[PDB]
């Protein structure tokens, strides 16, 4: 019998498990589907971030970046037989698998070296308010291979890729399978408009076969739904500048496998096109799925488990965190949600995660780092808002040759008192720069004590402390006042 | 007759000139020695930062970095005939000269397009409390070619390299001449311990001739006098890791030119060595020099002009800013000093520059970004101090091959209330990361609202918001309490 049984050894799952076991000395079962990355279930010990998420994509984006470095290197005097220069995809995913495997191996020890923490390999199902079966498959008919009795249950099952219902959806892949491709596609279509789609458009672009061609397609007007309007048009420019097709207002209607292994994707938008690989990145959805929530009587709001500020469901000894809550779908938010749950329930203080003003980044080339409100929302929340905008091609990029690489730095402000509502930047080092800006925003920085800080010269970060005067306003409507 | 005559079209000089002329509509003379970068006087319109300072070194460091990128690129699958791969120094300094020349050309227009602003080419000398001669040379005997009568004078002459008094100092160069080398030295000795020396050790290392060898020598115990102790040992490691000789407690006694053009540097430390180029980077000193300060009766404290908070001398219509004040020798501090001078004297408000908590960076490979107090000083100012330390080899650098490349992130704290006193980091992207941390420190961030901010994953910046528990203390002495 356990104090806590955590369904899913994820980012938030494994955090709450360790914090309960080690800090409050509780007895903890952690259940996960498998325990080393890759097919059939792709996620394993460590969750989605470690196996088919952040950790492998940033290695893969970092690798894709080296094609920029090898290019613009020439402008600073660096010469070599660029005829000779080719990218070895097999090596990339080979070192990736290694790195991800060890994160897996180390979590093994963590369990294999700590009281209270124990791991059951299987599929967690709710049998009651407080018994949970480690069954042998997703199908709740499959053999039970453990029933854990417990006093608390934590649902941290995460979220899965969302596939459309399309003629021939069978012939498409996901984020998950993309990480295990034997080789890079020649013609790719990443379906979807934001983040995972545009991040993977970067990676596929760099490791493609020279006569390869990448086509990001979005059924929107502009990619990255939900990001600051200027970052979206500028990234859309510099993505096409590096030669990735961006098809807006086009959506797959039917993927039919033609002949040679080719795929003919007819868009509902009339068009038909030929690809070697179609990757669906249209969404992610809570793995509410095979949890048997009704067995305990747990409520879904929509998609995933509905959960309050202190992250607990209707059922009083059950709580939920991370992606299955369908809150903010980010690893470090889920780790915080997790940390504050045990501090609340096995601890003295309650504790709730501040889901506001969370800084984040898209690792496109070049990247985006962003924090706080976008223009178009703050204008609905505040009476007069001031937008500070700064775009420039960095000198290093005039002499590098990627003049198309503009740096956008935007600061939108509640003009009525000067509190910085949101900072947004696109450009190399955007994600690193934005971290300090997240601390600022949770300190309630004014624009004044942005431009009043002495800059670090020469850096692109110093641009934030150089923005004194507004560029236009929103006095309910946009007004260069 | 002028309102203001600014001796030196520097970073601070040109800032105060423009702010007076344009904002307060004053009549302004700006005098500078020459008006395009390079020998004989190396500085020109734009000052030291533009001509023989920040702008050219960061282009040159950026170029030197590409040797890392081409190296560790191979680990992410990127292959090419690395036998073929060579660095073209001539191209580097060729594009540098271009970039720096245009900053020069644009300042020309700025004068050539603005009322009040006018530039006199020459050497500024104080004749009185308020007449200043544009003479034709440094020597005050040389022909006067203008006397400007004026109601105010601003001394912004900057600072020059400091050379030791050594047998054969004639055969050594400086920062200045290093920017104009026809070609990269094979054997180099950068004399000095910090910043310029170690930055140039980076640049020389990357563009050297493969059987070339770089030797940084410092008469100290450890390079970068004045930086956090951990950053110093770690950078000293990773500098030698990339193969630059670091000779501590060794100092040149006599540079004698031997034969073939070689130079035999005997160290006072017994040792004798052979080099192709000796660069002196032992210091910089206020260009108080040929200003004729006595003519007005202006006071030097030590080295440079002594000046109060509001940046004015004993003589009541004379003020001084930047490097000749021997305050903080940084461009953006001098631009601030400048901005606040005119706001004080041609403006309503006074205004003084906050010389505390100024973030800065050394562009070594890898770089350092730093802000606030170092451990060893705060322990003298505060009763109990907590030091938070985090060092790790980034995953990307396990798989890149530069495992030696450690990331150090240190946060030292007044433990008595938690106010962050100083943050210090070494590692790629250090300078960009530190900028947000400078704004934090001037907001008076506590350690709590560092670790209470949600991180941006995966970035090395997020490491700052992951440091909760201290590592040791100083309760007057260092105490793992
Ligand atoms: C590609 C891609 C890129 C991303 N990039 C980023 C990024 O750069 N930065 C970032 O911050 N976030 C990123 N994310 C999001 C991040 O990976 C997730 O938000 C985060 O890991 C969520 O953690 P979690 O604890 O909710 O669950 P997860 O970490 O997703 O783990 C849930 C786990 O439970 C197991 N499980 C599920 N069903 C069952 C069941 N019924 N029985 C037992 N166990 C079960 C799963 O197999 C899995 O291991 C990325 C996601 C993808 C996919
Ligand atoms: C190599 C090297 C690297 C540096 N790197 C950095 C860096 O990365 N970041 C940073 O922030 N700072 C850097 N600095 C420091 C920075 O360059 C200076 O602090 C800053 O430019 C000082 O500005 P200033 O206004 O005092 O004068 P300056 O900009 O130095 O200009 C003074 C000017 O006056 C002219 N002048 C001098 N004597 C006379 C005279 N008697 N008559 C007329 N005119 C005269 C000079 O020729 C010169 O143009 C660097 C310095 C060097 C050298």
């Amino acid at each position: 019998i356990f104090d806590l049984v955590v369904i899913g050894a994820g980012s938030g799952g494994l955090e709450a498990a360790w914090n309960a076991a080690t800090l409050y000395k509780k007895r903890v079962a952690v259940i996960d589907v498998q325990m080393v990355h890759g097919p059939p279930f792709f996620s394993a010990l460590g969750g989605t971030c470690v196996n088919v998420g952040c950790v492998p994509k940033k290695l893969m984006v970092t690798g894709a970046q080296y094609m920029e470095h090898l290019r613009e290197s020439a402008g600073f005097g660096w010469e070599f037989d660029r005829t000779t220069l080719r990218a070895e995809w097999k090596k990339l995913i080979a070192v990736k698998d290694e790195a991800v495997l060890n994160i897996n191996k180390s979590y093994e020890e963590m369990f294999r070296d700590t009281e209270g923490l124990e791991f059951f390999l299987g599929w967690g199902s709710l049998e009651s308010k407080n018994v949970v079966n480690v069954r042998e498959s997703a199908d709740p008919a499959s053999a039970v291979k453990e029933r854990l009795e417990t006093e608390n249950i934590l649902l941290a099952s995460g979220s899965w890729p969302h596939m459309p219902n399309i003629p021939g959806i069978e012939h498409c892949i996901s984020s998950n399978e993309a990480f295990y491709l034997p080789e890079p596609p020649r013609r790719v279509l990443t379906v979807g408009g934001g983040f995972i789609s545009v991040e993977f458009a970067g990676i596929f672009n760099a490791y493609k076969p020279k006569d390869g061609q990448v086509t990001l397609c979005y059924r929107g007007e502009m990619i990255l739904r939900g990001f600051d309007h200027t970052l979206r048009e500028e990234l859309t420019k510099q993505l096409t500048a590096n030669g990735i097709q961006i098809l807006t207002k086009e959506n797959p209607a039917k993927v039919e496998l033609n002949a040679d292994g080719s795929k003919s994707v007819t868009f509902e938008s009339g068009k038909k096109m030929d690809f070697d690989l179609v990757m669906m990145a249209i969404g992610r959805s809570p793995r509410t799925k095979d949890l048997q929530l009704q067995n305990a009587g747990v409520m879904i709001k929509n998609g995933g488990v509905q959960v309050d500020e202190y992250s607990r469901t209707n059922v009083s000894n059950i709580y939920a965190i991370g992606d299955v809550t369908n809150r903010v779908m980010l690893t470090p938010v889920a780790i915080n949600e997790a940390a504050a749950l045990v501090d609340t329930v096995f601890g003295t203080n309650p504790r709730k995660t501040d889901h506001t003003r969370v800084a984040s980044a898209v690792f496109s080339i070049p990247p985006i780092g962003t924090c706080g409100l976008i223009e178009e929302v703050a204008s609905k929340r505040y009476e007069v808002v001031a937008v500070y905008l700064s775009s420039f091609t960095p000198l290093m990029h005039n002499i590098s040759g990627s003049k198309y690489k503009t740096f956008v730095a935007k600061i939108i402000t509640n003009h009525s008192d000067g509190t910085v509502l949101g900072v947004h930047l696109l450009g190399d080092n955007a994600p690193e720069i934005i971290q300090g800006v997240g601390i600022c925003l949770k300190l309630n920085a004014k624009i004044s004590d942005f431009y009043n800080t002495i800059g670090v010269h020469p850096t692109s970060a110093e641009e934030l402390c150089s923005m004194r005067t507004p560029s236009y306003y929103y006095v309910k409507g946009e007004k260069m006042e």
